[PDB]
């Protein structure tokens, strides 16, 4: 249980974005069901105000939060992987537009998890933005906690794995184009109930095992990393 409070850009606090530059729902209840028009930018997907200013080269961080800005983050048992992906924001997040700019699900060295680093991190993780057409974006980042992943929503909608989505609705002001954006995935659509990462044990199976769900993260992507940019307590 997991929402984003706002972004940062270069490592500056953009300020509170809830439902002003992210699409926010009501609260950080999970989304589960993977035929649901809810996977794209969760439960209340319509155009906020505001779209947050960036250049080719920045970096976009997100910051998450638990009840309150800065506190726990999520559950520690929420072990899983992180993503995000990008789409041109003329397509409301419809049709094969999702490009995958970030994959982060288990490391073998530190032997953590994606999540298990945000919450280390302060919430925040980053992309770095691509040298996509100028215009206007929804970057969808993706938390999918796998404690009860053994089972599948479609099977037993009280277990499953829980994705925490959100959008944020971000300008791309400089850039020149020099890395057009490919095609994309749907959300709803690209995860299924046969996806690789989507049904996994982490009780007996090895993390080391653990596959995250395609797609991969496209060749002209430059993000980015799971890492505390900004100190929020100082404001
Ligand atoms: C999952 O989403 C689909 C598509 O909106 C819907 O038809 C189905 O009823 C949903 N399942 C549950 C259990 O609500
Ligand atoms: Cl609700
Ligand atoms: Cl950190
Ligand atoms: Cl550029
Ligand atoms: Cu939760």
């Amino acid at each position: 249980h997991t929402l984003v409070w706002g972004v940062w850009v270069n490592g500056v606090d953009q300020g509170d974005g809830r439902n002003i530059y992210i699409r926010s729902p009501p609260n950080n209840n999970p989304v589960k069901n993977l035929t649901s028009p809810d996977m794209t930018c969760n439960v209340d997907n319509r155009v906020v105000p505001k779209s947050v200013p960036v250049n080719a080269g920045d970096t976009l961080t997100f910051e998450w939060y638990h009840n309150t800005r800065d506190d726990d983050i999520i559950a520690s048992s929420h072990h899983g992987p992180i993503a995000v992906y990008i789409a041109p924001a003329a397509s409301n997040g419809q049709g094969n537009v999702w490009v995958k700019l970030f994959e982060d699900a288990y490391n073998v060295t530190n032997s953590t998890w994606a999540v298990d680093r945000l919450i280390t991190a302060h919430g925040q993780h980053s992309v770095v933005v691509p040298h996509v057409a100028p215009g206007d974006y929804l970057f969808r980042a993706e938390i999918i906690a796998l404690h009860e992943a053994d089972s599948l929503y479609s099977q037993n909608p009280i277990r499953g794995a829980q994705f925490y989505i959100s959008c944020a609705q971000i300008t791309i002001n400089s850039s020149d184009d020099s890395t057009p954006l490919p095609a994309g995935v749907p959300f709803p659509g690209a995860y299924t109930d046969s996806t690789p990462g989507i049904q996994f044990n982490i009780y007996t199976t090895p993390a080391t095992s653990y596959v995250a769900p395609p797609p991969s993260v496209w060749s002209g992507a430059l993000g980015g990393s799971i890492a505390q940019v900004g100190d929020a307590s100082l404001e």
